[PDB]
């Protein structure tokens, strides 16, 4: 049985077909960089004071003075939690006293926000929190949105992969993107904020599925020389555009109604996709169907206007796959033996240790001094550098050490923040883009070879399970801001020691550079032991 590549040589690695599928399977991706960080948005927090209704009368000065002020980062600012007791104030307003001239504010009986928060237009009109009042007592809500939301792309990174090796990789693919769209669309309508939780689950749970699925469809469709570009300047780059384009849809749009109604729409139309991808040939080859195969290669040579061959398998060919019609693959498949089992670990810490960075710095940019929005567009931005520098060196250098290089500059970059002026933000604006940056380019790089590594027969329940264990660490993420209180540079210290830590382990992982890909277990590289 020769290789899936020899054997459909003759189609050529550029052309009409090609061409179609590649930037079919990259526009795809666009409605994911528009969902995957939404929450940064969808999910902000409007600086707040309690309400005084404008029924109380109060005389001028009191309406100065219903609130405590207290030493938000040495600002001096009102209470967003806190009001001075309205009933006592409305006593002295009517009994003719003034605060400080005639009552101490600090002997002033205080109590909580009885009739709710007046939220800043500042920069938000309205938000989740803003809807449902995620403040104070309940302000852990909004990062346990988010939480859930990356228990739902754990979720589906855990069962799309079992899905998709088992009936196809289109199937799954589209109905993934069908459930992103559409319990993006609900989420519109949402009356409680249970109901939202929920839907934002599913919505990453969907999205995920379907990024996985679309990359995986056209690594195993591509050839060889296209493959990496695919993986990096294709899916990595419209990933980028669609981040990137987020902030834009959020600075025009305020209300995070209108934001989603703006976000879901451009994912509608990969509708018109079913008619243009096709099955993974390779896939139904290992399955065993040569029939449907056989009939997209044919579909293929025609629309590349090439001769087909009297015959794409040798008889030959076909009698050997005979017994591998009937076995079945299953996610214990990937701990049966020991090889296997060493690969997915290694992968697993991986996914693990990349993902942590990238998503703690990602949903970091809130924080960061200057314009909210321009610092969104900066980190989005910042990542196709990132993905070219990834081409390059998946073409050019074996994958260790490109993958050591690129951790060990990601970690050591962050693991200086601490030694940064106190004035000079832009400094550390600097360095924590150039974090950035490596973190991106080392994430690029490991979906690549998380795909060379397994065979094609558990190809996607692979880079599924590795992505699974990678959302832990994005779970915790939103959480990052707690720690921030011990102390500011805590977190960067933390994600630069993990990062290069990682980058030691890499160098153990076996060597898939100029490597065809693999189609059984039995085909895999051995690791450097038993
Ligand atoms: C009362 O607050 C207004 C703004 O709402 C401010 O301009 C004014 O100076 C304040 N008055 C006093 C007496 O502090
Ligand atoms: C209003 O304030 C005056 C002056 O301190 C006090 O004597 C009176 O009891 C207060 N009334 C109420 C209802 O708190
Ligand atoms: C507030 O308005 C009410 C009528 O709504 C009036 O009786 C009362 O005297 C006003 N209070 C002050 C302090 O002027
Ligand atoms: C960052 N990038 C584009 C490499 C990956 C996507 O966010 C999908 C994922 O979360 O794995
Ligand atoms: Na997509």
């Amino acid at each position: 049985m020769r290789d899936y590549d020899e054997v459909t040589a003759f189609l050529g690695e550029w052309g009409p077909f090609q061409r179609l599928i590649f930037f079919l399977l990259s526009a795809s991706i666009i409605p994911n960089g528009f969902t995957g960080l939404s929450s940064v948005f969808l999910i902000a927090t409007p600086e707040h004071r309690c309400r005084v209704p404008d029924a109380a009368n109060l005389s001028s000065a009191w309406r100065n003075h219903t609130v405590p002020l207290r030493l938000r980062d040495g600002r001096e600012v009102p209470h967003s939690c806190r009001r001075y007791r309205l009933a006592t104030i409305a006593n002295f307003s009517a009994l003719g006293l003034e605060p400080g001239r005639d009552v101490d504010l600090g002997q002033l009986e205080q109590e909580s926000c009885l009739d709710g928060w007046e939220f800043s237009q500042d920069v938000y009109l309205s938000t989740i929190v803003t809807e449902w009042n995620l403040v104070c007592e309940d302000d852990w809500k909004a990062p346990l949105t988010i939480s859930l939301f990356f228990v739902g792309v754990l979720l589906g990174s855990f069962i799309s992969g079992q899905l998709s090796d088992r009936f196809g990789r289109k199937n799954v693919l589209f109905v993934t993107m069908g459930m992103q769209t559409g319990f993006s669309f609900l989420q519109i309508f949402s009356k409680n904020f249970e109901m939202f939780v929920v839907l934002f689950v599913l919505v990453g749970m969907g999205q995920i599925s379907n990024y996985v699925a679309a990359f995986v469809l056209g690594t195993e469709i591509l050839g060889k020389s296209v493959r990496i570009i695919f993986s990096t300047l294709g899916v990595c780059i419209f990933y980028a555009f669609g981040y990137m384009v987020l902030p834009l849809f959020a600075y025009f749009i305020r209300d995070w109604r209108m934001l989603l109604v703006a976000l879901t729409m451009p994912g509608v139309l990969c509708v018109a996709l079913w008619w243009f991808i096709p099955e993974s040939p390779r896939w139904l080859i290992s399955q065993g169907r040569f029939e449907e195969a056989e009939v997209i290669i044919r579909k293929a040579a025609k629309a590349n206007g090439i001769v087909v061959p009297s015959t794409i398998f040798d008889p030959s060919e076909l009698q050997d796959l005979s017994s591998k019609k009937q076995q079945s693959h299953n996610i214990l498949d990937l701990l049966r033996t020991w090889n296997i089992r060493m690969v997915t670990i290694m992968s697993i810490m991986l996914w693990m240790t990349i993902s942590v960075g990238y998503f703690g710095l990602s949903l970091d940019t809130p924080n960061l001094h200057g314009d909210i929005f321009v610092n969104c567009f900066l980190s989005a931005m910042v990542e196709v550098p990132a993905y070219v520098l990834a081409w390059l060196l998946l073409q050019y250098l074996p994958r260790r050490y490109s993958m050591a290089t690129a951790l060990f500059l990601g970690g050591s970059v962050l693991l200086f923040m601490q030694l940064v002026p106190p004035d000079l933000y832009y400094l550390a604006t600097v360095l924590v883009m150039v974090g950035k940056f490596g973190v991106t380019a080392a994430f690029s790089m490991v979906y690549v070879y998380t795909a060379e590594l397994y065979p094609t027969v558990v190809r996607n329940m692979g880079v599924g399970v590795s992505s699974t264990a990678s959302r832990l660490g994005s779970i915790l993420s939103p959480y990052f801001v707690y720690l921030g209180a011990y102390d500011r540079f805590l977190p960067y210290i933390l994600m630069g020691s993990l990062t290069i830590l990682t980058a030691i382990l890499t160098l153990f992982l076996p060597e898939s550079f100029g490597t065809p890909l693999p189609d059984t277990i039995d085909q895999m590289l051995r690791v450097k032991g038993m």
